[PDB]
């Protein structure tokens, strides 16, 4: 009972979740864990302090109001550099007399300068990689050749240039993002882990590759452990919430009443931002089937003018904010159209929904061409190269090639497999069990 863990993920869903169900795991094995949310963010959940993963609040310079009030990116990162170096070590100085002092700094890779303080109070500290092996690898093999990365890519042929993050598609985007996403590596083998949030048998080859230049340890998936293992009872769905949905028994009642495998489920994750002309094509391709499709709140103003009271609500349904995970899981869905944010897809790949692969940015042009060509659970919308938007009527085809075709029915026995993958590798001898014990090990 003496190992203590400061977890640190980086102030986004897509990060916070997979986090605190890491944590969870650590719980269920003895480990004790105190979450470190920045104060904007603790103060937009209200989250409820009555459970087993204590919450603590650091700074990332934007207490009032967040990121949107930073000017940029790159001042974004380096006040949270700043800010969160000295809050993340009053955390630490404040627990030194307690009953268990921190141990260990398990922190987001998008962080390196947070091995910095681990090191200088001595504790044990660990990046969390957020996305799978082949898209680190990727970013790896470009960090050793200074940022760049010429294909093919020896070990990886398959991939071609529409493939890679968008940070080599689309040129000189977002270049503080990807100066971050590169930096992950500058110091990850001086850790005393690497740990990442997939599972070996969904990534074999390319988890190997990437662990002959050091040694990672797969950890996921980070799903609640009722929909797989199920030996952590309390552990039945994502806890913490960056975003308020109506308290949607709404949305799981409705999709009780629908036939199976009618609804096209559609969702973008918390970040991702469609054009006016992207909402366009899309609220018209999918307004041909049953559709359940978040649209976040600030999104809104981008559907076609009248869109919302046009909807029929016997056939469809849109939302602010779903419960993924159990829309997900619900016999109504046929398939997901998703941005391929990493939590969705793993999601989508253990729950066996076939998906439509709609990426925007960052890694998610990785996920969709593993999802299309190597697990073979979905397929890629075509966009036009000159316009760079995917027009309704290919959205409109890709749907029904995985709703209903030949090439439907073979995608959903393909996506089947992957959970039984997963279950075995979170059950006692599993690849991900085996490896969350050498941590926990260490760790105390
Ligand atoms: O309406 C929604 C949309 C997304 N999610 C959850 O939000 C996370 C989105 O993370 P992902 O990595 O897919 O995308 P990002 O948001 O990081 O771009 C996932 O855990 C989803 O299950 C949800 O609960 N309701
Ligand atoms: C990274 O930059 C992008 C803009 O290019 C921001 O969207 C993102 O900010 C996130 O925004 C989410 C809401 O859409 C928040 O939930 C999240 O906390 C915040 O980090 C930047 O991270
Ligand atoms: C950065 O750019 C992409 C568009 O390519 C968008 O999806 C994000 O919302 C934005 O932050
Ligand atoms: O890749 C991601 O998921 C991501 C999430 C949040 C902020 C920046 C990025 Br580059």
């Amino acid at each position: 009972k003496r190992g203590h863990v400061l977890a640190v993920p980086y102030p986004s869903q897509g990060h916070i979740t997979p986090f605190r169900q890491f944590c969870k795991r650590l719980h269920f094995k003895g480990l004790k864990t105190t979450l470190a949310l920045t104060t904007f963010v603790f103060n937009s959940i209200n989250p409820d302090l009555s459970g087993p993963i204590s919450i603590a609040t650091i700074s990332d310079g934007y207490d009032h109001g967040g990121f949107e009030t930073a000017d940029s990116i790159d001042d974004y990162l380096k006040d949270f550099k700043t800010s969160g170096s000295k809050t993340i070590a009053d955390i630490i100085q404040k627990h030194q007399t307690s009953d268990n002092p921190i141990t260990c700094i398990v922190y987001d890779a998008f962080l390196p300068w947070a091995l910095d303080v681990a090191r200088e109070f001595g504790l044990v500290a660990t990046p969390f990689f957020t996305q799978p092996c082949a898209v680190n690898y990727v970013y790896y093999l470009s960090y050793i050749n200074n940022g760049s990365l010429q294909l093919p890519i020896e070990e990886l042929p398959f991939l071609e240039l529409q493939d890679l993050p968008s940070f080599f598609s689309v040129s000189g985007s977002y270049p503080a993002y990807f100066e971050m996403v590169l930096q992950q590596f500058i110091n990850f083998e001086k850790a005393d882990f690497v740990l990442v949030n997939s599972f070996q048998e969904l990534e074999l080859h390319e988890n190997e590759l990437w662990s002959k230049a050091c040694p990672v340890l797969t950890i996921g998936p980070t799903i609640p452990s009722i929909y797989l293992d199920q030996r952590i009872k309390s552990d039945t769905g994502y806890d913490l919430n960056l975003f308020e949905s109506k308290d949607d028994s709404f949305c799981i009642n409705w999709l009780d009443t629908r036939p199976q495998g009618s609804v096209v489920y559609v969702a973008f994750g918390s970040m991702a931002q469609l054009t006016n002309v992207q909402m366009e094509e899309l609220a018209s391709a999918v307004s041909n089937f049953s559709f359940l499709w978040v649209v976040r709140s600030s999104e809104e103003e981008k559907l076609p003018s009248g869109f919302l009271e046009t909807v029929n609500k016997e056939k469809s349904l849109v939302l602010k904010w779903s419960p993924q995970l159990q829309v997900l899981s619900n016999k109504a869905i046929g398939c997901f159209l998703t941005h391929c944010g990493w939590n969705s897809t793993m999601e989508a790949l253990t729950f066996g929904v076939p998906m439509v692969a709609m990426p925007q940015w960052t890694d998610q042009p990785m996920n969709a061409k593993y999802i299309q060509d190597v697990w073979k659970a979905g397929v890629r919308v075509k966009t036009e190269k000159e316009s760079g938007i995917a027009k309704r009527e290919e959205i409109e085809f890709s749907i029904k090639e995985v709703m209903e075709g030949e090439r439907s029915k073979e995608m959903k026995k393909n996506v089947k497999k992957w959970r039984d993958l997963a279950v075995k590798s979170l059950n006692e001898g599993g690849s991900t069990d085996t490896n969350i014990d050498t941590f926990v090990s260490r760790v105390q």
